[PDB]
């Protein structure tokens, strides 16, 4: 009945427990101690963190709970406005943009993106083919080169040309710094203190970087396509008959450029990490890649046939879902789990990595990397596996991400053997989205021509 809560610090309430650069990992440790639900209060906000499938299945009932803008997401509205992921479900532009953009993620759209995804994937493989003997690969850095370029090209017919730069693209640097600031601002007792004026200035500078790139993309399109940008500019919502206005279009462009790259780069990076730490799994995945990818360019159908590679990616998303949060609020008063009364408006936060370690669902070996868990996906209980969120606010990009990641990981496993040459110790960096910081490998080419 009474809800668990970690210790408080006077008027700071629970906030000092989140003074860390790894908040999801810190909150997982609180869930370890307190169980499937605990309340957390800051001077500015209150939420309840959920970790069990039993309770999360209830939170995913859209007749009782709607998507909530949790604190860091509210901060991102300064950049993303009422773009798709940062709008309330009841905000006019959510359903409008959802209706206008959903056909850009049809299976037919995916088939149309395939050749562009191959273009960027081939650039990754060629970069690695061209390294010298004394070199290694910076894995998340190169995955982010690939995933930013892929959403640029597929979504906007724009080439970031990230493989032509040996430093991250400036859009990446500004994305990391802005999302890091949204993460950190949550932990500040007094965010309007002038101590944080320099953080505000930098956040505005990163916002201007993003908006300058949006201007270039828009100018490029004028000076040149059936893609996301086409639908932003020309589509009409079939419900309201209305188009997106120019202000919301700008928010959507930034929205898709950010969301289209970071979680997918983290996934590819974690997937490669788990493969080199589990060589027998790597061998099985590499065997599938060689058996299926018989042509120099993978076809759309061949990527759909990479079943074990798909299982590898799902299992990586099980252990470290790379956007590890989604938040709900109670639409009306209701009792959660038969035990915890909630009031209309009360916030819930789904701790996805902890959901994915629910032993009553997965068994006791929750920490083992075992892609065979996903051999028969219909055998996984409803709402036990939620790396893409829930309901009408689930990830619109889920099929895009998985097709890109399956294609790229398949080509990687076809073209190289991998060495964990530093015996890398997993260090998970959090800037809202997760990545294995510092993960490096050496690739030995299998000498298979493109
Ligand atoms: C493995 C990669 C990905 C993961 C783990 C992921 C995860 C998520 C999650 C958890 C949400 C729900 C957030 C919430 O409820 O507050 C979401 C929403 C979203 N994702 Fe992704 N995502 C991935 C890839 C992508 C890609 C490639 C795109 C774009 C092409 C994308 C665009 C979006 C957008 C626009 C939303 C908001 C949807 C809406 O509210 O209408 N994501 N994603
Ligand atoms: C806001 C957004 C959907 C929610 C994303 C956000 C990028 C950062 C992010 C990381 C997470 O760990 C949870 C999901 C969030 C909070 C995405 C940027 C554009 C998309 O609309």
């Amino acid at each position: 009945k009474e809800m668990p809560q970690p210790k408080t610090f006077g008027e700071l309430k629970n906030l000092p427990l989140l003074n860390t650069d790894k908040p999801v990992q810190a909150l997982m440790k609180i869930a370890d101690e307190l169980g499937e639900i605990f309340k957390f209060e800051a001077p500015g906000w209150v939420t309840r963190y959920l970790s069990s499938q039993r309770l999360i299945k209830e939170a995913c009932d859209e007749s009782r709970f709607d998507k909530n803008l949790w604190q860091a997401l509210k901060y991102l509205r300064d950049i993303l406005g009422d773009g798709l992921g940062s709008s309330w479900t009841h905000e006019k532009n959510w359903k409008k943009a959802h209706n206008i953009l959903l056909p850009s993620f049809s299976q037919q759209a995916m088939k149309g993106y395939h050749a562009m995804m191959v273009d960027i994937a081939v650039q990754l493989v060629q970069k690695w083919e061209r390294l010298n003997a004394d070199e290694h690969i910076e894995v998340p850095e190169d995955m982010t080169r690939l995933t930013l370029d892929t959403i640029g090209l597929c979504g906007f017919n724009y080439r970031f040309n990230s493989f032509y730069r040996d430093q991250p693209h400036p859009f990446i640097t500004s994305t990391v710094r802005a999302l890091d600031e949204a993460q950190n601002k949550q932990q500040r007792a007094n965010p309007d203190d002038p101590a944080y004026d320099e953080n505000k200035r930098q956040f505005q500078e990163d916002t201007k970087v993003m908006n300058d790139l949006v201007d270039k993309i828009i100018a490029d399109r004028k000076a040149s396509s059936d893609d996301l940008l086409t639908h932003m500019l020309n589509g009409k919502d079939p419900e309201t008959g209305e188009p997106l206005d120019d202000e919301n279009i700008r928010y959507q462009i930034i929205t898709f450029l950010i969301a289209g790259h970071e979680t997918t780069s983290g996934l590819l990076s974690f997937a490669l990490y788990f493969l080199v730490k589990n060589p027998h799994v790597l061998q099985k995945a590499a065997e599938e890649a060689a058996r299926v990818l018989v042509d120099p360019v993978p076809s759309y159908k061949q990527v759909k046939q990479l079943k074990y590679v798909g299982m590898v990616l799902n299992e990586a998303l099980r252990l470290w879902p790379t956007g590890p949060w989604f938040s709900l609020y109670a639409k009306e008063d209701t009792v959660l789990g038969g035990e915890y009364p909630l009031e209309k408006g009360d916030e819930l936060m789904v701790l996805i990595p902890q959901l994915h370690r629910d032993k009553t669902i997965w068994g006791d070996d929750v920490e083992e990397f075992r892609p065979e868990r996903f051999e028969n996906p219909s055998a996984i209980p409803q709402h036990a596996f939620k790396p893409f969120g829930n309901g009408q606010r689930a990830c619109i990009g889920q099929q895009f991400a998985l097709h890109e990641a399956t294609l790229v990981l398949g080509m990687m496993l076809k073209h190289f053997d991998f060495e964990d040459h530093t015996n890398y110790e997993l260090d998970i960096k959090e800037t809202l989205t997760l990545k294995p910081e510092g993960f490096v490998v050496k690739a030995k080419s299998k000498k298979i021509p493109l």
